[PDB]
Order: structure tokens, then C-alpha cells, then sequence
């Protein structure tokens, strides 16, 4: 990465995850595969949901291979096996779940099906229900506060 | 931009600003020069404040030239003159002020000196005090919710 690329990537990685180092492309890949597995869970993941996930991943400034490989990835592997590919991703259980919630929300408000999926995955991930409930709440609050931001900045027309 | 670059830049621009189109590099530049002018306002802008601003801007996937030029930019121009350089940035007064608040907070909690500056710039921007107070409150909420997220995701160890 260029120094300017590293500036943007470090900032955004720190912004969303609190990290003081940019994850390896390999780790970004494994993390996103986990997220997609989690969001898809039993069922399917819609194009819109997958597109949001890929866009989120691209924003971190990952190498192109990571996105091209996610595009063709069939998230049909066992979630516990995926996370075990990396010691770093294997610390990321709550982080993965939260991103999976946001991905699932991308194509509309969470249905009971999607709430059921997330809990099935949280069980696989070893996350207690109280924590799952807190992560869902955090999602709703984050989504609501973003909407509040946008409506305050641009109540009428937006330039772009 | 490549399709993958557009993917990530679109995503992050929509995420922070609600925009459906990536701004031109010139508009990103003019916006950020306005933010830096606002943050500096009366007085001075610390290296840490400026670094946060540059990293924020770089995270949108702007061309390198934008960042290189912001590095040497002396934010000594009149705020209303900078914003008038773009019809898009001329709609962005509240957006600029919120980013300026975040920039000011990057090197520590807002002092009454910074709060005084913000209001001086808001007057130049034509923003009413009630709205200034709302933007500052939004900043506090956003910063607190982010801390909450990070403590919930990684209460003990973090992978990166
Ligand atoms: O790469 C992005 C990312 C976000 N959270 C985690 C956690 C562990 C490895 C990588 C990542
Ligand atoms: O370029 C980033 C940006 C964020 N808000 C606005 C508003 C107007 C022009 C550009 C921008
Ligand atoms: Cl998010
Ligand atoms: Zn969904
Ligand atoms: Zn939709
Ligand atoms: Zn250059
Ligand atoms: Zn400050
Ligand atoms: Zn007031």
C-alpha cells in the first residue's frame, strides 16, 4: 500500500473496529467469509445483502483479489471451520455477528427468520443471548442515529 | 476508478453523508478545505486534528492528489470564499460544521475555546444556534455510541 492508502485504510479500520493496525488481506477475507456465512446462516443471502457486505469490505481498501474472490464465494462452509483459519478472526465472534446483523438489515428490517438465524449462528460462535440482544440493540441505535445525522445535515436537498 | 474502487468509495460516501454518487475529487478537496478552515477558525489546528481530517478524507477513496494538496494547504482563507468555489459544497454548511466538530475533538474533548470557534464559523455559515447545539449533541452521541460498540465487540483483547 502507498502511504496515502495506508492513511485512509488505517483511519477507516480504526473507525469501525478500533484496531491500531490494518488487518492482512487474508484476515479481511476470512472475516468477511465468516460474516457472509453468518448472514446466510441456514437460508440465503440476497444480492442486495451481499452487495452491502462487499461494499463494506471494499471501503477498507483491501486488495482487489479479496473482493473478486468474495464475489464468487459460496458461503456454504461451516462457520466454526472458517473462523479457525485465523487466530485473529477467532477473536472476532461479536464483531462478525454485528456485521452479519447489518448485512441482513441491508435489504430491509430484520424479520423473525433473520433474528432466528442470527441466534443459531451466535450459538455456533459461543455468544450468550444477552450479548446477542445487546448487539441487535446496538444495530438499531446505530441505524437510527445515522438516519438522524443524515436528516439533520440534509433536511431537504442533498448535493450528491 | 476501478469498479471495485467505486464499490468501496460509493459505500463509504453513502455511509457517512447519505450520497448516492461519489463526489468529484475537486469537491472532496473544496469540502475538506472548508472543514479545515472551520476547525482552525479563529486560531490553530493541531497535527493530530489535521491527521484525523486527512485520514477521514483519505478513507473516501479520493485521488492521491487531494491528500497531497491538503497536506501543504494553509487553511488561512475566508470560509465563505472556500465554500463558494462549489455549488455542491455551498449546500453542505451543516455537514462541514459537523466534520469540523469531529476534527476539533480528535485531539481531546472540546474546550470552550473550540465551542466558541464553532459558533463563530456557524455564523459565517448562516447556521442557527439551535442547529449548532444539535450538531454538537449529535457528535457527543455518535462518539459515545462508537465507544459502546468497541467495548461490546472487544471488552478485553482485540486482534488488531
Ligand atoms: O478485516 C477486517 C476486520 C474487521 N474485524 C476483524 C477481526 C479480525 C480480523 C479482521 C477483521
Ligand atoms: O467529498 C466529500 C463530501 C462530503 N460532503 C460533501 C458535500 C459537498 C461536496 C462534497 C462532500
Ligand atoms: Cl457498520
Ligand atoms: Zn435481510
Ligand atoms: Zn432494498
Ligand atoms: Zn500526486
Ligand atoms: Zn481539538
Ligand atoms: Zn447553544
Amino acid at each position: 500500500m502507498s502511504d496515502i492508502k495506508k492513511l485512509g485504510s488505517s483511519w477507516i479500520i480504526n473507525w469501525f473496529f478500533g484496531f491500531n493496525q490494518i488487518p492482512t488481506n487474508e484476515d479481511s477475507s476470512i472475516y468477511m467469509k465468516s460474516v457472509l456465512t453468518c448472514a446466510k446462516a441456514d437460508g440465503v443471502i440476497s444480492p442486495e445483502e451481499k452487495d452491502w457486505a462487499l461494499g463494506f469490505c471494499a471501503s477498507w481498501g483491501v486488495a482487489d483479489w479479496v473482493i473478486e474472490d468474495l464475489k464468487t464465494y459460496e458461503a456454504d462452509e461451516a462457520l466454526e471451520e472458517v473462523i479457525a483459519r485465523s487466530p485473529q478472526v477467532s477473536m472476532a465472534q461479536r464483531d462478525i455477528l454485528l456485521s452479519a446483523i447489518w448485512v441482513s438489515a441491508a435489504d430491509g428490517e430484520l424479520h423473525e427468520k433473520e433474528k432466528a438465524k442470527i441466534r443459531k449462528m451466535a450459538t455456533i460462535l459461543g455468544i450468550k443471548e444477552e450479548i446477542v440482544d445487546q448487539l441487535e440493540q446496538l444495530y438499531y441505535y446505530e441505524a437510527a442515529l445515522r438516519q438522524k445525522r443524515l436528516n439533520l445535515l440534509y433536511p431537504q436537498k442533498s448535493p450528491y
